């Protein structure tokens, strides 16, 4: 049982959309698309801010860096570049990794991103000392498709992995905290942090159509989320609602209540395949945005 508002807030059709970010301060969403083109839209005013021909090759993961007036962008040609969305200036460009970057995450106050890679590893770079590659985290026998820091203890972060594991890290020592066997046996495609201090609870979302909420402390599977159809590309804890937001290959994005386990809520906002999703970090206007095989779309909960 729950009273939902959704509200569609801004909706663009577009190539397909790989990536997606929300601004914590401009009233931003940035897209990152399988064309190689990256878009900063304000869902406001509903006029782009900016957007730049990165590559010719896909780019599956952006993140706004907002501290820095930065957006970073990794893509299927290896190479993780950083731009200046005031000025467009390209800030940096090198090769990450030699095989696609699937995953990126920003740490929340120190100048660290982590970028997850089908050639099975985490990297770790630092900004402030010239982008050096600080650490490879290397145990990931397939590709990695999902990188995430702890936001309640960033020094840790979570990896995905097509090997059927998550494993949690802790930066500067070179195996895993722990792995979690997941069962997901079609690979695990994304994992996400609940991110408040009352529960030690990740989620992590699987092509064999099952969502799985886990406790970090005692490594145990809490619940199994059944009902979608097609792969799922990705399940998300809200920040502020009770809610979990998945999305699939079914085309459809699914809103959990996030006590019960079970679905409250199935929007088909006509975009075919769904493929990423982000949360306004401040939950302002409890906005969250998900990108799909034809555009992207701005949804207001609540």
């Amino acid at each position: 049982s729950m009273k939902l508002d959704i509200k569609k807030t801004f909706s663009n059709r577009s190539d397909r959309v790989k990536g997606i970010d929300f601004h914590p301060t401009e009233p931003w969403v940035l897209t990152t698309l399988a064309s190689g083109r990256v878009e900063i839209w304000n869902y406001e005013t509903q006029v782009e801010v900016r957007s730049i021909q990165v590559t010719e090759t896909p780019v599956r993961a952006g993140k706004f860096i907002a501290r820095k007036n930065w957006i970073i962008v990794g893509s299927d040609d290896f190479r993780i570049r950083v731009f200046n969305y005031n000025t467009g200036e390209k800030v940096v460009d090198f090769e990450a990794h030699p095989d696609y970057i699937r995953s990126i995450a920003v740490h929340p106050t120190k100048p660290y991103v982590l970028s997850g890679s089908d050639d099975l590893t985490v990297k770790l770079w630092n900004w402030e000392n010239n982008w050096a590659l600080e650490q490879t985290f290397e145990g990931h026998e397939h590709f990695v498709m999902c990188v995430a820091f702890n936001p309640k203890d960033p020094s840790t972060f979570a990896s995905g992995c097509l090997d059927r594991t998550v494993k949690v890290w802790s930066l500067g020592q070179s195996t895993p905290n722990f792995t979690l066997t997941t069962g997901q046996e079609r690979g695990v495609n994304y994992v996400d942090y609940y991110p408040l201090p009352d529960k030690p609870y990740m989620i992590t979302a699987s092509d064999d159509l099952t969502i799985k909420i886990w406790d970090y402390q005692t490594k145990s599977c809490v619940a199994t989320l059944e009902g979608h159809m097609s792969n799922v590309s990705f399940a998300v804890f809200h920040p502020t609602l009770p809610i979990i937001i998945s999305g699939s290959e079914d085309g459809t994005l699914k809103i959990w209540n996030s006590s019960t386990y079970k679905v409250e809520k199935t929007l088909n906002v006509g975009l075919e395949r769904s493929w990423c999703i982000a949360t306004h970090p401040t939950g302002r206007k409890n906005y969250i945005a998900s990108g799909f095989d034809n555009g992207f779309t701005v949804l207001s909960l609540g």
